[PDB]
């Protein structure tokens, strides 16, 4: 199975890399559940990081139900990710009523060109899983990011394993709580691609009082290859 | 005074100008205090939004102590703005001790150009104040957000006024806090810019299951506008 590694920031992206990471998923905003990252941080990626990044495209968080004028600003982010070089991205648009929103991916899609685009967890919030699997397949989807549509992945495995089984669909990858102690369940299960977030707590520096910042633990990412790798070899 | 108002949105700027706001800032990640919104964000303002629009530099919330990694963003950050032709733009480091730190700052400004450089809240996190307002003009920064620092502006308002009287320093904007009921307070003082989100969290429009966004409100920007204004008249 392949491994991504939601990283926050380009230092955390390298060490990911340096730690076995297959791809990475780049965000910024934890506390939002992952926003598109500035230009800045784009650039800095593409410069420093040499294993796949497919940064993430949400103006805001919440719901994916964008305005006119978020989208505008959605469709730019796409060719701009495209135009730097990345060789995928995530995304996801929905209507009011949690269908895939299929004039906006269209147009997404359209603006990604030859990108690999992953359709996040916006999946876990749409009605009609495999209905909605057709229409990702449809639109070219290469990837979803799922929890089966439950708190945490590991919950929604007996919907992940249903996922897989459907025919004509996009690569279906597990997420949301997956970690070194359960990734096992995804493995046996047959998923072939996980995200994981690696999430550890970092100290502020801070002496005169800002609090602890979200980063990748490296240890964690080599550990989940490493049961990846091991696991790989047995069957 | 000057109203200044803080954005999470293009659409949002555009609300604000509408109803009289003289400058926006511009974020993205309201839950995270305010970082600095995407290539596809900046664009659309720049052709959209006509008044002064200053965007947030600020790659993650929490504390003021960036990495080399993220401040190498920063700058790049700073770089673009610049391009897009923002008038000016908002950000600040701060050192382990809490005192500005100069020798990024002055990285910052450098990229910076000509921009009028907006020096944010981590003000209000400094050990001595006087001597981080003479830091700042030394910097030549443009104009520092404070809320005296106190929990809201209007408590820290008595710390402002003694700012105010210092010369040669940044002009003093009062933040966080600030609304049509209060206002009234900062202009009797003598402060001549504010800063306020006059907003709210909408819930989503989704119909659907297996408070979501954060929206100005307009009309709160133009009642603080008829404020000032009436304060100015008579």
């Amino acid at each position: 199975a392949l491994l991504e590694i939601c990283c926050y920031s380009m230092e955390c992206a390298l060490t990911a890399q340096q730690n076995g990471a297959d791809r990475v998923e780049l965000c910024a905003a934890p506390k939002e559940g992952g926003l598109t990252p500035s230009l800045g941080v784009l650039k800095s990626v593409r410069q420093r990081v040499t294993i796949p990044v497919h940064p993430i495209i949400r103006p805001r968080g919440g719901d994916f139900c964008y305005s006119d004028g978020e989208f505008a600003a959605i469709l730019e982010d796409v060719r701009t990710v495209r135009e730097l070089g990345f060789p995928g991205l995530v995304t996801g648009v929905l209507d009011v009523d949690g269908n895939v929103d299929m004039p906006r991916m269209e147009k997404i899609m359209a603006a990604a060109g030859p990108l690999a685009v992953t359709f996040h967890r916006a999946f876990d919030m749409c009605a009609n899983p495999l209905y909605t699997l057709n229409n990702l397949a449809e639109l070219g989807i290469a990837r979803v990011l799922t929890s089966g549509q439950k708190s945490d992945a590991l919950q929604g495995l007996s919907k992940i394993m249903e996922l897989i089984a459907h025919r004509d669909a996009p690569i279906i990858m597990a997420g949301a709580g997956v970690r070194a102690e359960n990734l096992h369940h995804f493995l046996d299960a047959g998923v072939l691609e996980v995200h994981s977030s690696a999430g550890a707590w970092q100290a502020s520096p801070m002496r005169y009082r800002e609090y602890s910042r979200y980063i990748v633990d490296g240890a964690a990412v080599a550990e989940m290859k490493g049961i990846i790798e091991r696991h790989q070899a047995k069957l």
